[PDB]
């Protein structure tokens, strides 16, 4: 593949609204993009107040970091807050979701393998 | 599923001839990880990471402070905010010029080790 690096302010990228049957209130920006990723792609995810990430499960990972505000994690069974800081993972084909209860943006970092999309 | 504060992993001091005044926390390791791993780094004021290379890449996120990255030629300060995608191959490396500890995440394909 190409040589070189990428450094970029990920607010340089524009937030792109989500919108789909089990999706409200959420917003992405692909920063590390199938168009140049080896092998995993990086997200930046902005969850509006009370939004929300229906519970759902898909045959690859995700690795996730907490940048800004508390998450609420939707579990199989039940549910926890989590905030700025807390890293996550979730197994391939576990149940999973989030919800944003407070007043503010909550933002979060998700990595999925490419094989997954962006 | 696996929810953790990240300052809860115990870090790792690193001191060797190319690294030192830095630590690294395994968040999502070899153990968990079916493809990929999160590390945490730490520099320290006047902390290094030397030029190197590997044969895979990485992605950063740059969490708190001002880091200076090291290229081939040269080197770039970012802040908290950016994003960094270092290609399979390409020599890098990190410092911290200032007074205050900087930290950024890292994630590297599972051939990297943790
Ligand atoms: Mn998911
Ligand atoms: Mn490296």
């Amino acid at each position: 593949g190409p040589s070189g690096m990428i450094l970029k302010r990920a607010y340089d990228v524009t937030p792109q609204k989500i919108s789909t049957d089990k999706v409200r209130g959420v917003r992405k920006r692909v920063l590390i993009g199938l168009k140049d990723a080896p092998n995993f792609v990086m997200r930046l995810f902005t969850v509006e107040p009370g939004g929300l990430i229906d519970r759902h499960s898909h045959p690859w990972e995700h690795e996730i970091f907490v940048l800004k505000g508390k998450l609420t994690v939707l579990k199989e069974q039940g549910e926890e807050t989590v905030e700025e800081g807390f890293y996550i993972f979730v197994e391939p084909n576990e149940i999973h979701g989030f919800r944003n209860d407070t007043d503010s943006e909550v933002e979060f970092l998700c990595l999925i393998p490419k094989e997954g999309g962006e």
